[PDB]
């Protein structure tokens, strides 16, 4: 397991140095957008929680394409406000009930360190 905790302060510097097969070692879900919600990275234990298979969906935009679910000033209006700004730093629970059974998850989405991309992180609540 790569020990780091859901909703820690400085989780921007720590995922940094991870690449695709350390970020399978998190005890939560976690996804890295681009400015436009392009999937770049997207981990095993989030593929566990929604049933996505983690190679497939790589380079879907998970707005659109993959979480319609999110499509909704709660989630995406959140993000774009995010990506507008240059800030973004807000944890929510939400529900997922596309395509799967209804799952209540508590989600972060934090600004990476990396130039114009954002992490999402989820965990079962
Ligand atoms: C609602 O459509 C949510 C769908 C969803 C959330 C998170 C994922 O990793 C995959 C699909």
């Amino acid at each position: 397991m790569e020990h780091v905790a859901f909703g820690s302060e400085d989780i921007e510097n720590t995922l940094a140095k991870m690449d695709d097969g350390q970020l399978d070692g998190l005890a939560f879900g976690a996804i890295q957008l681009d400015g436009d919600g392009n999937i770049l990275q997207y981990n095993a234990a989030e593929g566990d929680i929604t049933g996505r298979d983690p190679k497939q969906v790589i380079g879907k935009n998970f707005f659109k394409d993959v979480a319609p679910c999110t499509d909704s000033p709660e989630f995406y209006g959140k993000f774009k406000e995010g990506v507008a700004s240059g800030n973004l730093n807000t944890m929510f629970e939400y529900t997922f009930d596309y395509q799967m059974t209804p799952t209540k998850v508590k989600v972060h989405m934090k600004k990476a360190l990396s130039g114009d991309s954002y992490w999402v992180f989820v965990k079962r609540v």
